[PDB]
Formats: C-alpha cells, sequence, structure tokens
C-alpha cells in the first residue's frame, strides 16, 4: 500500500522512531531516514554512567508479555540482565506498612480486583488492544476511578494506582480508563504485583542504542528541524544544515509542539492542540542510610499530596554510594502546577522523613511525559478524527499520544503502524 522505494523521514529517535526504522526495514522499505534532535538515541530510555554502572534518569522496568521488546533484543542480542527489583511500601510519614496483610481492607481490594478480572474477560474483551483505533466501551473512556465506580470495583485502586500515578501517569480522578487498563492490562497486573519485571544491567537504554547500530541507517543526531512543509504530494524538511524532500513522514515525537514548525492543517491544529502531558520529575541522588529496598508512598500519591516523593528506586543494593532516584508529579487538572523549587524541596524533606537523607542531587529532569487526552475528548472522539487523518499528505502519526507512554507500547504501534499503512 507504499512503494518501498519511498523516501520515509521517521521524527524522534527514541524506542517509537528506533522501531519504526527497524519494522520499516524488516518489510523491504530500505529508504527511511531517521532524525533526531538530540546528540544521543532512547529518549527517555535514558541511562547515564555514576562509578562504573548506569541509572536510570527515565524508563527501568518492563513484564514478560513486552512481546516487541523481546523482537528488540532477538535483534540486537540484548538481554534482561538488571538487578531484581524489591520494594516496601511507606505512610508519609514514613512508617512501614504491609497493605497486603491488611485482614479488612486487603480482601476487599483482592475482591474488587477478581470482579475486575472478569468484566474484562468479558464484557470489555479488546479493552487492551495496542492504540486506540479499535473504538474501546465506552465505559473506558471515562476517568479510571469513574470507570471503576460504575462497576463497584473501586477498591481495585489500591492495587492499580502504584505503578500508574507513582510511575508518572496522573491520577485516577481523571486519566481515561482506557490508557491505564492497555498499560496495566490484567496480566500486566499481575506481573507487576508479583515482581516479575524485567531491568538491564546496562540500563533500557542500552538495547536501544544496540538497536540503531543494528539498523541499515542509524539515527541522524543533531538534528533542528526549523520547518517541515507538505506540498504536491511531497514532505519538505528544513533544519539548520540542510533542506531536504520525502515521500513519507513518520511523526514519533510530540504532535502540539509538532504545530510550531509545520505547515499544520486545521484538523491537525485543532486536536492537536487538546494533547495534555505530565510534569514527571525524577532526581538522582546521593543518600545517607541508604535505603535497603525501593519505597512507594500511596499517601503521597493523592492529588492533595502532589509534588511530593511518590517512590524511589534502589537500583545497586551493594553500594550505599550509588544513586537513589525520587520520583514526583508537578501537575494535576485541578491543582496549580507545583514549582520546579517547591518540589526539589519537597525531594529533602521526604527523603529525610523516610530515614534516606539527601547529600547530593547530582541530576534532575522533568520530563515532557505520558502525553495524553482528557475524558472528554476521547468521549468525543479525538482518536476516531486522528486515526482518520493516518496517510493524509503523506504523514503518519505515531509515538506515545496514539498508545500509551510505555517504550512496549510505542514499539509495538509503530510495529502495526508498518503492518496496517505500508506493507
Ligand atoms: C522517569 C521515567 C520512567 C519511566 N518508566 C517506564 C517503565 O518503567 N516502563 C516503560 O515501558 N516505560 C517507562 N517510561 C516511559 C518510556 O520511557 C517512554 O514511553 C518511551 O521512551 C517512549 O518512546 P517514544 O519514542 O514514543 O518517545 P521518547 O522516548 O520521548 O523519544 C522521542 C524522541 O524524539 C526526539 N525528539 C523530540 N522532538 C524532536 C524534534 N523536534 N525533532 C527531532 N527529534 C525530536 C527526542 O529527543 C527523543 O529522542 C519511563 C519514562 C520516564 C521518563
Ligand atoms: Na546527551
Ligand atoms: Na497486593
Amino acid at each position: 500500500s507504499i512503494s518501498k522505494d519511498s523516501r520515509i523521514a521517521i521524527i524522534g529517535a527514541g524506542p517509537a522512531g528506533l522501531a519504526a526504522g527497524m519494522y520499516l526495514e524488516q518489510a523491504g522499505f530500505h529508504d527511511y531516514t531517521i532524525l533526531e534532535r538530540t546528540d544521543h538515541v532512547g529518549g527517555k530510555c535514558h541511562s547515564p554512567n555514576y562509578h562504573g554502572r548506569r541509572y536510570e534518569m527515565g524508563a527501568i522496568m518492563g513484564v514478560p508479555s513486552y512481546d516487541t521488546i523481546q523482537e528488540i533484543m532477538d535483534r540486537t542480542g540484548d538481554k534482561v540482565d538488571g538487578p531484581k527489583l524489591r520494594r516496601e511500601f511507606l505512610h508519609e510519614d514514613g512508617e512501614i506498612y504491609v497493605p497486603e496483610k491488611d485482614p479488612v481492607r486487603g480482601p476487599q481490594v483482592m475482591a474488587a480486583v477478581q470482579k475486575l478480572g472478569q468484566l474484562l474477560a468479558t464484557k470489555y474483551q479488546g479493552y487492551d488492544a495496542n492504540g486506540h483505533y479499535n473504538k474501546v466501551h465506552e465505559d473506558l473512556m471515562l476517568p479510571f476511578d469513574e470507570f471503576l465506580a460504575l462497576n463497584g470495583c473501586e477498591a481495585a485502586r489500591d492495587l492499580w494506582i502504584n505503578p500508574f500515578t507513582a510511575f508518572g501517569y496522573g491520577h485516577f480522578d481523571n486519566v481515561p480508563a482506557a490508557y491505564v487498563l492497555k498499560y496495566l492490562d490484567f496480566v500486566t497486573m499481575m506481573s507487576f504485583a508479583k515482581g516479575d519485571l524485567w531491568t538491564w544491567a546496562d540500563g533500557t537504554q542500552a538495547m536501544f542504542e544496540h538497536l540503531n547500530a543494528t539498523l541499515e541507517h542509524p539515527a541522524e543526531r543533531n538534528v533542528d528541524i526549523t520547518r517541515i512543509t507538505r506540498e504536491d504530494g511531497k514532505v519538505h524538511i528544513h533544519t539548520t544544515d540542510w533542506d531536504r524532500e520525502s515521500d513519507v513522514l513518520v511523526l514519533t515525537v510530540p504532535l502540539e509542539k509538532f504545530l510550531d514548525y509545520s505547515d499544520a492543517d486545521d484538523d491537525e491544529r485543532e486536536y492537536f492542540s487538546k494533547i495534555i502531558h505530565q510534569q514527571y520529575m525524577v532526581d538522582a541522588c546521593l543518600v545517607k542510610e541508604y535505603p535497603t529496598i525501593s519505597g512507594y508512598v500511596p499517601d503521597n500519591m493523592r492529588p492533595e499530596r502532589l509534588g511530593h516523593v511518590m517512590v524511589y528506586y534502589h537500583r545497586w543494593a551493594d553500594d550505599p554510594h550509588q544513586i537513589i532516584t525520587t520520583y514526583l508529579l508537578r501537575n494535576h487538572p485541578d491543582y496549580a502546577d507545583k514549582t520546579q523549587e517547591e518540589c526539589r524541596q519537597m525531594v529533602l524533606d521526604d527523603m529525610e522523613t523516610f530515614g534516606h537523607p539527601v547529600e547530593k542531587i547530582i541530576e534532575e529532569q522533568t520530563w515532557y511525559y505520558f502525553p495524553h487526552v482528557s475524558s472528554e475528548d476521547y468521549k468525543a472522539g479525538w482518536y476516531e478524527k486522528v486515526e482518520g487523518m493516518q496517510g493524509r499528505r503523506n504523514t503518519f502519526y505515531a509515538g506515545e499520544i496514539m498508545s500509551f507512554g510505555n517504550f512496549d507500547e510505542v514499539c509495538h504501534y509503530s510495529k502495526d503502524l508498518v503492518t496496517r499503512f505500508f506493507v
């Protein structure tokens, strides 16, 4: 349905663009170019060095059902070889609790998980399809808490929240269920609860660096795109060092930001302007009284505690002078954004409360994170519209907004974009 000779420009060398290149290439499309703005590849899979080891500034983990990432590893020769994840739960005062052994709440949560599992198996069949082009059940378009409440499954949120809100994906009072359950589908949720999780000694970034290297055309880096225009059935890309024509455009970069350097048509401007995102802040810390295990703080995942540390990552157990990363959110639709400065102070105060006082913050990053749309915009058919635009003036839309903000979902989506439109 697209000719193998086509000149394909892929924008972004994160997992989504690297995966697009991989699957295009494996389908016989040999004339692609990946254009990356930064010096590096892997995007939010970002694994810097410190004292001879890599720590994670972005993505850390996967699950055994990450079949597309397995396919990437098969190609690169990478293996799941990182340290085992373990965790404890803390209250906002730093006291350790065991929600699994709460004899009142515990059964109520697991009862609701049971009930939800059966709904997902029957009534909501299809919910877990990659992407949103297969229109989900209307109930899944509601905020996750409303969806649960409609089904009498509210207590399930106690399980689902920990790998969601603390992972920067926002809050169940407003995030549509369709996103929550495509990421944490039942089998995935069960893997998280069991601790059956993948990590990489050399960082999530490594396998993407290795993927890039296996490509017939590794990414061009430090490419500053000033304008894209799409006349006469072609794509013209202007950069600070060259300007070139392509036949096809694949976008794995933020679509609202794309409006600012493109000849965005009426629909693009209208719809991509509706995209909202998360401000997810990570601090790479050196600490005293080194933790012995990672910690989750459900109390700090409430919208009323916005900006507090929700989780910290104990990566290298053997070395107390290694990096502990902390995670917090700076935005919520119903509260004013928290400033970088007040959040940083909460890093210091919370880690102190938890008994792991910060000696040094060596790196901090607020990521552009989990692009999505509101329940109202989802219900109003945002994905029917945008997916209906696929191919218009030879432009295809992919990346996080089109699926979910995790590395397996975006790579899966890229794989399928090829099947759907190209082959
Ligand atoms: C702190 C943190 C924790 C996370 N935890 C996990 C996890 O445990 N499991 C999981 O599966 N995922 C996790 N993620 C999410 C995961 O990293 C992302 O979903 C994944 O990297 C998305 O890939 P992508 O290619 O769509 O986007 P990105 O990774 O954001 O990559 C986009 C690329 O496009 C480039 N780009 C942007 N604009 C332009 C432009 N103007 N021109 C050219 N290039 C451009 C960027 O530089 C980047 O290389 C985590 C992320 C973070 C930050
Ligand atoms: Na860099
Ligand atoms: Na549990």
